[PDB]
């Protein structure tokens, strides 16, 4: 039968190269591999896929399809996580790569929910830039300041970075 | 400074086992440890506190307290989140045990939210009591057969029961 | 078919809790379970026996037994590794837990070649009982003073203690 | 103070990546990393260094370095263990990997140690090309047929391969 497996945490942790791991093993196991992400061995090569909408994974056949990765599951709503459910109810490995907080150490939907029903949730820390102790947050600063609870996601001529902090090192400024 | 460590899996997995080794680590440690939960060594021990809401939590003095376990969190509505947050706040090591899912698969509030903002995650697996393998689900059975989406949690001279099961031998009956 | 599984770490770690806590998931999936070390749920319980020696393991008939915990396994000598292989290449799922090193942070025979071979491989860790941080080694103090590289392991009338520690808190003293 | 990571497991486990990956993690972290092996982000990049002998990595001047990541460990011998003891008291984050064991299922010198002395040990597995289950073994085949328990590692004009294989289906045949 198949199960659902959940890699998370903060933007600088890896879990992007985590998810490429994980589904590299299938390769070696002479498995047929495919990644959906947001828009090789022995002749067996991981299939990428570049999608705008969760609904398109449902319109390509994967009948034939051992392990199904999903890339940057935050890009997506809540409905990847019945397409998750259906797909681990049919049979298939699914590989679920996502953010779980943002700058505001917000929760960051649907990765919540998918961490609840998968078999497996792997939460990997990144290294903190500030002390180089184990990280959990996402600093963003803007015009060399800690970003403002209500500053909004998009901005134009803003100087914007974000570096991996811990708990104890990541601010986020008074609205 | 501190940090949350969520311990959860499915009923018979074993996360309140889970939850006070983590806590006697501390009482080795000479750390004062207490547990929250729904109503020694060399003299150190772990200090039971019974309650019934969340809320109480916040009644007792914990300024003294190193590290801070919650057991069967689920018991709890989303009030726990927050209450969690201001304890890894306060510096406190905050320790949460709860079940990810019902005997529905449906997730359970507020292990979601939860496991989405705390520093560790670890879901933990059952064994199978039909085939052996790794369970994630509870199979609730009433009158030896699996319960239905519909069934509501309580019920009078109903016999029912319980046991670990994979997603392969989980049965949620239609309505 | 059969595995192995090996919980190692420090002194105070909580290995046997541990090895407890997966031997009794076994219950609740109506396994038959036993745990062997050095001298229960609805009518299924761990059986557990007590051995002088690691020949006495295969005098058992364990032809029936599911799951076969084996704890403190630094007690018994090189001879264990073959009786663990032995078993699991049977179809057993066998668990072991020992200490990984001694109070001098030498490694505990047989635990290396036992994480070798094993599939899965857990070390615990504890809490410094000086500085609250992670802990990998046991301090061992004689007379409130660490204890030598070469002090002996049985003493006669000393004062003694182990603690858990930090490798920056552990201290080994010269010979 | 320092610590020591240990990855190992079998030949396609990934243990290379993810030794890369936690690497990696220290790049974002605006620390100083490198990567010893047999023989990058906003200007910060890994160091990565070819060596013959172990004895080599103490010709490099390593003060500044946070990060020692060590490739292929078991290419080395027990003086490997000394090294790593030595630069992780030195202060330094040290990361090995290596495998766990050769094609015979037989403990590759000097990892046993080095998981028995290590902070964390973490034993990837790959995917069974058999069966798709968890694997944990490499199966060596010469002329399609598993390699014999005494086959040399060196050939001259074999057909040989390897692939990822779990317990129940590696083979070691007789001499
Ligand atoms: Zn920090
Ligand atoms: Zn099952
Ligand atoms: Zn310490
Ligand atoms: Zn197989």
């Amino acid at each position: 039968s198949g199960w659902i497996e959940c890699i998370t945490g903060s933007m600088f942790s890896g879990k992007s190269e985590e998810l490429i791991r994980r589904l590299r093993r299938g390769i070696y196991a002479k498995q047929k591999v495919v990644v959906f992400k947001p828009a090789s061995h022995n002749g067996n090569a991981i299939e990428a896929i570049n999608i705008s909408k969760a609904s398109e994974i449902m319109t390509h056949d994967l009948t034939n399809v051992d392990v199904i990765g999903i890339d940057e599951v935050q890009f997506f709503d809540d409905e990847i996580v019945s397409i998750v459910e259906k797909l681990s109810a049919d049979g298939h490995r699914v590989i679920v790569a996502g953010l779980d907080m943002d700058f505001r150490g917000e929760p960051f939907e649907p990765m919540p929910k998918l961490m609840a029903v998968s078999e497996q949730v792997t939460k990997l820390q990144a290294v903190c830039a500030v002390c180089g102790s184990s990280s959990s947050r996402t600093q963003r600063l803007i015009n060399g300041k800690p970003a403002k609870i209500d500053d909004p996601i998009i901005l134009v001529g803003a100087n914007e970075s974000y570096e991996p902090r811990c708990r104890a090192h990541h601010i986020v400024a008074p609205s």
